[PDB]
């Protein structure tokens, strides 16, 4: 016909003009394409499937059997929409789409396929306007709650739908309707029972295939997906589920040897037997935190996982911090002890005790050294964190990073044998004792009070770095100008007296040299954190601007700020003390679960969870024994 012919009768959905389409275009044997969109392939089906129009798709049919004569009619019915944005799309789609239930009949009727990806530009994710839909008629169906038409299209004089089957991602019914869940109860709900029905008349009329033991293209069960992309609320339903039908084992909360008072909750622990894949922690904590990370320990099989394996193997930590802990020791007494000699590489101070037991202390403390190069190794090769362009998270694996460099450093101008060791061993010294933090990750109320200051530290570390360094640097400068005689580190000579002149070995030299106050200056810097006081010179008094100006500073700054982000961490105090709970269990989990696997070569212990409960509520019946 002519395009704006087809759009006006489907505009208008008239059969009356259908009437005459069947010889118009079987006299001819015309096709299908050869009239509909180059640019999506919008049929006559499709562009009456698009309109509702009270649901009745009346032209499932002439076209159907135009491309019968011409030879298209499953053709007709299943041309996948060629447009970039609706790409892979059929009617069933549409018809799916508004909700009608002739336009699925009809549709199928029409011999409309089940199995059929609809990998569309506009049917899947950016974080933008386009997002993830199903992609397959099936999938969007179950993900529309529309059991008229997953009930429908399993149903058909045509086709029962695949439940085991995936889609353009590899993102199955199980990856669609996880993914599209969010935490909104109304959807979090329905894409649970609607899931329970697709598990229940799909353990009904296509029993004996087990759906969540597939795994994804990325190798993740649904699972190990609804707990990736941090949705407690499903994994909480996949260790929830409970099946009172023919027969027992798709549940995960069995109770045997239960009781009304006692009841006793069986659990699984597939999530911790999971070793052929990832284990769960690691895959809530990779992808971590789409909303929340920190969130799915809480749950029994994780969290009394979690808790009776630090009680029962992991409360042994106390050797690994015994070990570390004498390591340290050992570090400050040869640092303490050392010899006062210029010269490094003494042979002996004096052929005794002492000194002999300092070289058992130093063959010690880089014998020790290089376990830790060899732990951070493992886990850099193994672990690869840190992240690829972010944060400095986490913080104390680049702090243990930083003191390992400058021990390696010290262990090199050592052997060099200059009488600058020392000062790099005083700033491993302090990163070692500043790491005995990291070792408080054991016991209860130091448990909870070190993942307290662990977060309101790892907060506000650089946000009282930007206020203390960048006031007090702007403000030192202008105490360095006011005043001290002799003004000349710069400009045209070396400005910065080489700054970091130690080739390959870092910040050694007179950096930012000082207008002669570079003892001052360095000693103003330790009058800033409130030492010393109240010099003048040659300004003499006319500097009374420069009096009320500091009056203006540490005005603003020096109590006028002061309270400010105290406050505000008192707000995060205000709102991150339920949520370091989890960051609790979470960091004891990390403790625990890094430690075993870590743990060179370990061992562990693979057995059915059961959890106790006492709780107190009526209900009798049984399993049928």
């Amino acid at each position: 016909f002519d395009r704006d012919r087809l759009f006006s009768v489907v505009s208008r959905g008239v059969p009356e003009e259908l009437t005459g389409l069947l010889e118009y275009l079987r006299w001819n044997s015309k096709y299908l394409t050869d009239y509909t969109e180059g640019s999506t392939g919008k049929t006559c089906l499709m562009k009456a499937v698009l309109n509702l129009q009270d649901g009745v798709n009346a032209c499932i049919m002439p076209l159907l059997q135009i491309d019968k004569d011409s030879g298209n009619p499953k053709p007709l019915v299943n041309a996948q929409c060629t447009d970039e944005f609706y790409q892979g799309h059929s009617a069933l789609h549409i018809a799916i789409e508004k909700r009608s239930l002739q336009c699925v009949k009809l549709l199928v009727e029409n011999g409309a396929d089940v199995h059929l990806r609809a990998c569309g530009r506009f049917f899947q994710k950016h974080q933008g306007t386009c997002f993830y839909f199903g992609e397959l008629p099936l999938s969007l169906a179950a993900c529309t709650k529309q059991w008229d038409v997953v009930t429908y299209l399993l149903e058909n004089p045509h086709q029962p739908a695949s439940l085991e089957a995936t889609d353009s991602l590899g993102n199955t019914v199980l990856h669609a309707l996880v993914m599209i869940a969010d935490n909104s109860p109304e959807n979090s709900a329905l894409v649970i029972h609607m899931y329970d029905g697709l598990l229940q008349m799909g353990a009904r009329l296509c029993p004996t295939v087990q759906l969540e033991e597939i795994s994804n293209h990325q190798g993740l069960t649904p699972l190990k997906l609804a707990a990736k992309e941090g949705k407690i609320e499903i994994f909480r339903h996949i260790l929830q589920r409970e099946f009172s039908g023919p027969y027992q084992p798709l549940s995960r909360k069995f109770t045997e040897w239960c009781y009304g008072p006692v009841r006793v909750s069986l659990y699984d622990l597939s999530s911790v037997d999971s070793w052929e894949k990832n284990s769960v922690l690691e895959i809530i904590a990779f992808h971590c935190k789409s909303p929340n990370r920190h969130r799915m320990v809480v749950l029994e099989p994780l969290n009394k996982l979690l808790q009776e394996k630090w009680d029962r193997l992991v409360s042994r930590f106390f050797f690994n911090f015994a070990c570390y802990l004498v390591y340290m020791f050992i570090f400050t007494v040869v640092a303490y002890h050392q010899p006062s000699l210029d010269q490094p590489a003494i042979p002996s101070s004096k052929a005794t005790f002492g000194e002999s037991m300092l070289l058992l202390g130093h063959i010690l403390i880089l014998l020790g050294g290089i376990y830790l190069l060899l732990g951070q190794l493992w886990y850099f090769w193994r672990r690869r964190l840190f992240i690829w362009i972010s944060f400095m998270d986490s913080y104390f694996e680049i702090l243990f990073l930083l003191q390992a460099l400058l021990t390696v450093l010290s262990q090199v101008l050592r052997f060099m044998e200059t009488e600058w060791y020392l000062p790099l061993l005083v700033l491993s010294l302090v990163l070692g004792w500043l790491n005995l933090l990291y070792y408080t990750r054991g016991f209860q109320h130091t448990g909870i009070y070190s993942v307290m200051i662990q977060k309101v530290i790892l907060r506000d570390l650089l946000r009282f770095l930007l206020v203390y360094l960048v006031f007090l640097f702007g403000f030192a400068v202008a105490l360095v100008s006011l005043s001290r005689e002799a003004r000349s580190p710069k400009a045209p000579e070396d400005n910065n007296s080489t700054v970091t002149e130690q080739p390959t070995v870092g910040q050694e030299e007179e950096p930012a040299p000082y207008r002669s106050i570079l003892d001052a200056s360095l000693e103003l810097f330790k009058f800033t954190i409130g030492m010393g006081e109240l010099a003048f010179q040659e300004q003499l008094r006319f500097r009374g601007v420069v009096l009320l100006l500091l009056l203006a500073y540490v005005l603003l700054t020096y109590v006028l700020l002061l309270n400010m982000l105290i406050a505000l961490m008192s707000e995060t105090v205000n709102h991150v003390a339920d949520n370091s709970w989890s960051i609790w269990k979470l960091q004891k989990a990390i403790s625990v679960l890094e430690m075993e696997n870590g743990y060179w070569w370990c061992r562990r212990k693979k057995h059915r969870e059961g959890r106790l409960l006492k709780v107190g509520t009526r209900g009798d019946g049984t399993p049928d024994e």
